[PDB]
């Protein structure tokens, strides 16, 4: 069972999710006035803390907590090491709410013990196309279209409890307090991803990886040398050859995105994303924030030929600590972010992403099978990884959809 999740406005089982036919809320309507004004009760030795995520020292404290306590694989080989600059970027988008960044510290020594972050997002989350068809076939179109308008909701990320405080039911308390602060802002839905199975995902997708520095990936045991390679006199030489990339981009007119590109990038991105069942809606300010290049954080390139931007891609950087190998500090990973192609095939656009990532010293390129990411898996030599990324809503009934109908990239 789920002692915490069984108390929450989420579908409880897979059989439950398969009965859902229209998008809409689970909970009864509430007002801000109904929500307790005071923070959720916590042990007298602990205190709630709202970090100022634009203050270098507060960012650093969050950085340390995550560096030492955030997502690790089951074999404790790698742990995310989100940079301070990345954290400021991720947590402070346009119109962010400082109160949605929630921490727990120990009163006695002020040691940070836990964290959860919420940021605003405008999300299309109305009934999916295939279910709208079923609704039309049943004469149920009005119900199905009720929540079509993009919604201003909360995106939750960076949930983390210190290793010393694991399995003490602190995570539920963090979630309840985050929910309270978000509710007090008159927001009633959230979206989040997890690599674990909880009640109850609306979409699940496999991870994919594209080796850029195969020798390093083998050394740190991220990858193995596949059995067939042992038929070669020099397995490693053949592995390096198979994953080799051009030393410079192949698309003429590829350049870094500039501020003047924001309107055209917004247009082509929004045109593209609107085709998916679940996707964000971005203002000029949000395009600028999430896509303009930021050193060591986000990398974005446009294709400009005949003086017009026709295509773009973006990727972001999350290095992981290489826990057990003493020869390497970090695994430098590039993550496929947003993109749009109108003039060239997607594989041709994303080949340039791999080329740029490789030339900038990235070891691997990662993605989930959302958007049209499946369309270039085979040609660009991506391989499926371990497990799945699952997408969830809080207080939103939603029918199961394919990951190829999801257009929300999570950081
Ligand atoms: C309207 C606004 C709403 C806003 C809120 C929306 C909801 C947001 C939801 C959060 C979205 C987060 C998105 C991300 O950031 S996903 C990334 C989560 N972080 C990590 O994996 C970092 C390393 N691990 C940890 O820090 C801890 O192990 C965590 C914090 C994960 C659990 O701490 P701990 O190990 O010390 O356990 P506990 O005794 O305190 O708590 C046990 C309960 O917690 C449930 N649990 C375990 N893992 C997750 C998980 N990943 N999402 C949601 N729930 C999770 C579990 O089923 C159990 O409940 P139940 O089975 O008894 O019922
Ligand atoms: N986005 C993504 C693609 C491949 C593997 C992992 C990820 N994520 C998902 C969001 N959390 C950070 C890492």
């Amino acid at each position: 069972a789920h002692a915490f999740w069984s108390t929450q406005p989420v579908p409880q089982t897979e059989d439950e999710t398969e009965k859902i036919v229209f998008a809409g809320p689970m909970d009864e309507p509430k007002t801000v006035a109904d929500i307790p004004e005071e923070p959720y009760p916590i042990a007298s030795t602990f205190e709630w803390w709202t970090p100022n995520m634009e203050a270098a020292d507060d960012i650093h404290a969050i950085y340390e907590l995550l560096r030492d306590n955030y997502v690790e694989d089951d074999d404790s080989m790698f742990r995310f090491n989100y940079s301070e600059e990345f954290l400021q970027w991720a947590l402070c988008p346009p119109n962010y709410i400082p109160d949605w960044h929630v921490a727990v510290r120990r009163k006695a020594d002020k040691k940070l013990l836990a964290f959860i972050a919420g940021v605003p997002v405008t999300l299309r989350m109305g009934t999916p196309k295939y279910m709208k068809v079923k609704a039309q076939e049943k004469g149920e179109g009005e119900e199905a279209a009720k929540y079509d308008e993009p919604r201003h909701i909360c995106e939750i990320n960076f949930l983390c409890v210190h290793k010393q405080l694991r399995e003490k039911r602190l995570a539920p308390i963090l979630i309840k307090e985050a929910t309270r602060r978000v509710n007090r802002t008159n927001v009633w839905q959230a979206v989040y991803t997890a690599g674990v199975l909880l009640p109850t995902p609306y979409a699940s997708g496999q991870y994919f990886h594209r080796s850029l520095n195969p020798e390093k990936l083998v050394e740190i045991r991220f990858s193995g040398i596949p059995a067939q390679y042992q038929k070669f006199q020099n397995p490693m030489a053949m592995l390096k050859r198979n994953y080799q990339l051009p030393s410079a981009p192949k698309n003429s007119g590829l350049r870094e995105m500039k501020p003047s590109d924001v309107p055209q990038v917004r247009r082509i991105l929004m045109n593209y994303l609107d085709s998916f069942d679940v996707g964000p809606v971005f203002s000029d300010a949000e395009i600028s924030h999430y896509l303009l290049p930021r050193d060591g954080v986000v990398f974005t390139y446009v294709v400009e030929n005949d003086k017009k931007v026709t295509d773009f891609f973006s990727f972001y950087r999350i290095p992981s600590t290489v826990i057990g190998n003493s020869n390497y500090n970090l695994l430098n990973a590039a993550y496929v972010h947003y993109y749009a192609a109108t003039s060239i095939p997607l594989h041709q656009l994303i080949l340039d992403l791999l080329i740029v990532a490789h030339s900038r010293g990235f070891d691997v390129c990662n993605m989930v099978e959302i958007l049209d990411n499946r369309s270039f898996v085979e040609q660009l030599k991506f391989g499926a990884g371990d497990g799945h990324l699952r997408y969830y809503f809080y207080n939103w009934a939603y029918p199961k959809i394919k990951p190829s109908q999801v257009a929300l990239v999570m950081l």
